[PDB]
């Protein structure tokens, strides 16, 4: 699949209110994740332990982690579409090291939207969640296409 110019405008106008403050949203969209979707918490054996949405909250080291992976995705989404490179790394960690099934990264890009529908309503309409949506969609398929490559895809 392939963005439009106008659908990837779209998508980084958005993204650029979301670096105003990558911690804030990092944090936002992993505890909506994991309330969400509490099997995804067991992926973590770094955050496994974290009962409560208060406890999320508190914790340093997973708002640390947000800033990671908002900082990895938003250099993607930059790429507009070129970016081969960047997902190789990705997939591997991924399908090798954490064993993280395509479902889980529907689950995140489903956080991914209501958290900024919720936070950027005027840049968030329904035009732009369409721009987004087909960016996330472009991304999994890729990522998923290198994981059978990698011998997981799953
Ligand atoms: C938007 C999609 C995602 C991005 C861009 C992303 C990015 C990253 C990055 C940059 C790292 C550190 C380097 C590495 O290990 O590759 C990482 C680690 C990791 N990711 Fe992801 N990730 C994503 C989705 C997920 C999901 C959905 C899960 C599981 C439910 C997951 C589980 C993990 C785990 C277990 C680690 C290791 C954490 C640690 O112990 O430090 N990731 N991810
Ligand atoms: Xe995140
Ligand atoms: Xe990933
Ligand atoms: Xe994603
Ligand atoms: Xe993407």
């Amino acid at each position: 699949m392939v963005l439009s110019e106008g659908e990837w405008q779209l998508v980084l106008h958005v993204w650029a209110k979301v670096e105003a403050d990558v911690a804030g949203h990092g944090q936002d969209i992993l505890i909506r994740l994991f309330k969400s979707h509490p099997e995804t918490l067991e992926k973590f054996d770094r955050f496994k332990h974290l009962k409560t949405e208060a406890e999320m909250k508190a914790s340093e080291d997973l708002k640390k982690h947000g800033v990671t992976v908002l900082t990895a995705l938003g250099a993607i989404l930059k790429k507009k579409g070129h970016h081969e490179a960047e997902l190789k790394p990705l997939a591997q960690s991924h399908a090798t090291k954490h064993k993280i099934p395509i479902k889980y990264l529907e689950f995140i890009s489903e956080a991914i939207i209501h958290v900024l529908h919720s936070r950027h309503p005027g840049n968030f309409g329904a035009d732009a969640q369409g721009a987004m949506n087909k960016a996330l969609e472009l991304f999994r398929k890729d990522i998923a296409a290198k994981y059978k490559e990698l011998g997981y895809q799953g």
